[PDB]
């Protein structure tokens, strides 16, 4: 939709929150401890960037563990929704992974190359721009797809009938994903990031119709709820601080941190639930 | 049923365990800061029991606290499962519910009735020996249902369907309970236990396909994981220290303590969750 | 006995973890290597059953190497607590002697004469329902007595006076059993099969003041742990693979599983010796 | 200085709270599960005390796991702010230390040394009456030293050159102590207990410019949090128990609860830190 | 040399014997009980091969734990005599590793090239027939070198100072090997395999003089010497099973046995060391 | 006896192979795994003798550990038969104990004195050269008595009445010795070192008469019987090495090696026993 537009905008923001390295990321981190670090030596921008990028690999490394990814997601995958190919790389590089990096941002695809060239891999990453709804996929049966925090883009009746066709059977589909636990309980995050949130019922309904079973439901809600507390820390840091802004600017990153408290109060209202599911083809 | 005089045998140890009347629950305790307590000074049985008592109070008020009890559960409700009649008289005393308590253990029964009586609300307390999902009940439309750890032994397609009858719209299902998030997440729970532990996805299924909409889910597995702790130390305490225990006593509690530790394990594992569900009747 | 209605009611399981007749062992196994075998291709019940039986044959081939069994346990013997009859054919078979077998299971007596009579041996294989310390046996004076892991059962200064008047001067009386090494180093053990392990020491005082000497004193505790491993697996493959199981057998199972790993605990923790004794009528 | 006048005048007021052992502590306590125990049916100021002293020995035995006081803390050891002897007496018992025990507050010297000849140890504990900052270095070498909630008291520089003279290359300089995470972060606790409490990055720039490297930085302020709660709840409990408290005595308790209040919400106003450090010359 | 060639002529035993995977292994197999597997009722060729595969690839499993194969083993990395490859693969397919297998045989540079294709890790593995002590540096600085079992045909001297060229600061040098514990504690070894062991000491001398630093030595002789029954095994099931077996490859066949006889008890005898190394740039 | 000029004119021996340094330890050392090191680098008599150190420093350690001499053996606790005050340093330095060290050879006594002056542990170590059974100990009440390897010269039922006196209620004795399992079983042990041992039936019929209780015997025979090959492998090293020995020394070191490989040999014959017994005072 417009969606790509607005992920192809938001290119500068992402780079200088989430950058720079080689691996961006753009979802949330993961704080086992279910608390944010205290910042105290050093309460600067880069702190609370170094530490959201981080957690946000912790994210990632949790994910393979539950998800067992040695032998789940080593193999032939679809990282759907890809990003800057933060998470792309990730399974390229920890467990040899040939990816195909799908994204409906055009702006965001030549990016993912130049990082997959400079970390080696980009004889087994590959891009391609179109809607996950509607994309023709050639690469023969996937063993695998990924989905961390784009599925809420996503038609997921539509979207699960495209996968049942390119994974092989016993494939998984691996979803992190906000999900409402009550109905409106994920207001604030859908609006804002212009998703669409369900219940995981809805997403087991949606899977089944195309032939997936679901295998496994995570609970990570309060494990990922620091990350909106350094998201707020971080925002504030560069207000604070640097007086190079412009007032476009200012005003931004102003609203970026109305919008950080307020899907923060949501996150802990109990009326969403960051989960982690997978599902199985049949 | 077999499970109905496992539950009669129990009550001996039900009653020394979970301490005198009226109130005697027979459920997890809730433990808000996810911390045991530490015992320091007093490290007797009945210290441990007290302990156990107190927290088995702070689930029914916490649960109170996140179903609205006091417009959601002070009218005619039922109580499914009732144990020993701790939860009954919690709602009836402390909500003024017209309490219908259903068990398979006709054992315990009685106790509940000579609860009631003792407390004055055994005008608004009745029980009914009975399967869950099966007599028919002619105490007009209900506002509610409650279930404290019992509905693990339902048939939940069967259960939810005969509530969906008995239950006014909009009236409410308060479920507390061990469900998996993964095939044999609670294995441990389910053999010790005689229990069938499923997945929120299939209470949700089940409760929909009934006409009941699931409107809350919320998490406790780390804030019931200290009561493990607390239930292993007063069995070892009671090993340790009563020695007028018959080779039989001693042995069932030898057993327990096994249990416990491996009950306790299984709750930190990953495969289960101790969740608290509310279902709205459509 | 309530002990003697407790192994009369396990035969069932005794004869199905055990492998079938003629000669089935209730004791652990002996590993010389101390170490459990690694089951590589083969990881099925009857797999973990038949190497449990083989080496529960070594425990008894280990026992007849050490203590001389060719002249000191082929004449007339006593074979105390004797299961089902599996040390009783064992020594009857192997070394010709002439077997009374010894228990408080009545059950279990026309089990071990069934398996005398299949094996040719029916006239040297006799059993007697009993109380270890209490009948008369006018089987005149005796060769030796052999007690695989049933003293644990008995009053040991009793038990002994006992056999000092039925053995003959310089009979052995050959015991393999669970000995404390301080006080509550096999509680666990203890509490689950209702027995009352002691230390070796007062087996000696408890023996001398009837009259034996004690004049040898072996360990085999790291030897035998390996048969913990190895019960364990078993009763896990049953689990894993075995669907027809009632409820309540499964939970029996699940129960020995738990049992088995804090038995194998114990077995490593110090407080416990499984050893072998041999002592001589003065 | 007047601290030193300070501490003077305070000793029977804090043998009451923190007695009678033969160890007095006074710093606070480690909840190691991050919350006071929900007291019984007795809470009697004695109830407190007891929960309170258990704590604090707590504070010493985790600050001895963390610093491996096997090896490090069982030589030849200063303990530099050795209040009535708590801390010194426990090395010197729970890990065969020799201790020399500091202090500017020449009563507490006299207690010190009487309780290391009840415990038997006056042969491995000696005091030295006089400013840390400013230490007699005949009497050898030492192994390391520790100073558990003193060091607010110090410069810490001239300190730190000070331990550079006495300590052995290799030597560890213990500290537990209220650090400021941000300016004005712990001015209650400053201007109460009359302390300069300072940042982490101070206590290491000090350290280095006398030769030490920081090695070790624990944050224990939740765990320490309760004392406020056990020491606050102590106070009520004397001044509801004991109607023969004369009217000065009973001001001076009310003030000391006003205080706790005081101090333990500061305690999680997020602008301090209770840590835990160890630096290696 | 006439090694090269005296591995290109076992080519079709060895992968009768250990093949046909797409892993073919040419090294002793890993034991952790240090028991082989009592074997069944099945005690054909076949059953013993799975065996001898299974702890073969065990050896590799414990090599990489060991060594933490995750950061050392998992970038541009030497196969220094990679047999068949099974050793090459391995690397390439567990840890996401880039593969240059150096072996001398040339008929068994297509075999490696032809797996890595069937694998899908032919972009990942490339072979270089040369030998190991003149090996092409064109091709960039590695991150490791590992060699199982391929070391005691190297001069370690002159195969040190080529990896000290090819290999970056830091880089690992991960051998698994027979080393001696004596003078010729592995003759019967030396001598019919065509090396020359030597001792740990005699391989930390050499990777020094080239810069390398020794930081591992584990000592698997109880775990490898089950690997000679199971070899010993397998030789009799296959005399015992094929009775067309050519009378050629009945006499070959039974001086093998001989052989896995007369090395099984080389390697209890107390001489030898089969032992896990690991070195430093 | 005579045994105190026996150990004086050792002394050389015994700091030849188990010095130098403060701590030299005339004990079996202890081998966790019964497994002597492979020793391939450096098969000097410096390189078993170290071994042989590290490994009867073990002993020590392992038995403080059984021992919990955190409490047990940090007061003021008597070093009956102090050998070269290896174990007194030991106790006095590990644990904070005051020890009165005990010995029949007065050769000895100086040399322990020297070697606690050197640790700076002079005020908290005392030697006192007499016989162990007729010894009087001012010094009030001890905590508790250690005997490593001494209580084979004793005559246990008038040393234990000896202990009695002189230990508070509660106090342990703590004593790690040769044991016989069979009759003659430690003959060669004891017609070599002039001692006398015995079973662990007549040392706990010995302090029972006394008034102490056996709370804890361990057999590490298996963990000991290492300590023969090394003992052997150095005094081999030794003689294959060292050109400068007379024909007397050489011919000692012989006869030590003569000794050391029968001493194996009995050390796994079965017919004794390397225990680790714990008394407490009544
Ligand atoms: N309709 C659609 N089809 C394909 N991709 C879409 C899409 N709508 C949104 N996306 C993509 O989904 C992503 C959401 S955020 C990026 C997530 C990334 N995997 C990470 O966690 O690092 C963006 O890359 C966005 O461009
Ligand atoms: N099939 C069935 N039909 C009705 N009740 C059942 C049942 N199976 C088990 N139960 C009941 O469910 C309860 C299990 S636990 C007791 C729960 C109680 N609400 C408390 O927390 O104190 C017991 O009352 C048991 O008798
Ligand atoms: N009081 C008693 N008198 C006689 N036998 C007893 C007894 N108590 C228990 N036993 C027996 O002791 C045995 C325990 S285990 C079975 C042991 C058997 N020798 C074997 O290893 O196969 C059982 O036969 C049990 O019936
Ligand atoms: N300038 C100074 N020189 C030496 N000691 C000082 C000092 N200023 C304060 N102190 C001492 O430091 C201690 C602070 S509080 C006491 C801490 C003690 N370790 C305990 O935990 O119990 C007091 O003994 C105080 O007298
Ligand atoms: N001089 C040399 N240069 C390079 N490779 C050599 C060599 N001498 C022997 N080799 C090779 O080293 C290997 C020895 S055995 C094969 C080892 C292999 N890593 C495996 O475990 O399967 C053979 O491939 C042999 O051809
Ligand atoms: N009758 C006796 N009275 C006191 N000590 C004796 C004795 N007979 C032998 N000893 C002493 O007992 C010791 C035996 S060996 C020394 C053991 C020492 N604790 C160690 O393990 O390091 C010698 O010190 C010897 O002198």
């Amino acid at each position: 939709r417009i969606v790509g537009q607005y992920y192809d905008d938001k290119t500068a923001k992402l780079v200088r929150k989430y950058g720079p390295g080689p691996r961006i990321h753009y979802h949330v981190g993961y704080y086992p401890s279910s608390e944010a670090p205290r910042h105290t030596r050093d309460v600067t921008p880069d702190a609370f960037r170094r530490s959201i990028r981080l957690h946000q690999e912790g994210l990632l490394r949790y994910a393979a563990k539950i998800w067992g990814a040695e032998h789940r997601l080593s193999g032939r995958i679809l990282d759907v929704g890809c990003g800057l190919g933060g998470g792309s790389l990730f399974w390229a590089q920890e467990y040899g992974a040939d990816v195909t990096a799908v994204t409906n941002a055009p702006e965001h695809a030549p990016i993912v190359e130049g990082f997959a060239r400079e970390c080696g891999v980009g004889g087994r990453v590959r891009t391609l721009v179109c809607d996950a709804m509607h994309l023709p996929l050639d690469g023969g049966p996937y063993d695998a797809a990924v989905a961390i925090e784009s599925s809420g883009y996503f038609d997921r009746p539509v979207w699960f009938e495209r996968l049942a066709h390119v994974l092989r059977p016993g494939g998984s589909v691996c979803i992190e994903e906000v999900f409402t636990t009550r109905p409106h309980g994920a207001d604030v995050w859908a609006e804002y990031f212009y998703t669409k949130p369900a219940t995981v019922l809805d997403y087991a309904e949606a899977a089944k119709a195309a032939g997936f079973e679901l295998v496994d439901d995570v609970d990570a809600t309060s494990e990922t709820l620091p990350f909106w507390e350094e998201s707020t820390a971080w925002t504030k840091a560069v207000l604070d601080s640097d007086s190079t802004l412009s007032a476009v600017d200012r005003r931004q990153l102003r609203i970026s941190l109305m919008a950080n408290q307020a899907l923060g109060a949501e996150w802990q209202a109990g009326g969403l639930r960051l989960g982690f599911l997978r599902f199985e083809r049949k």
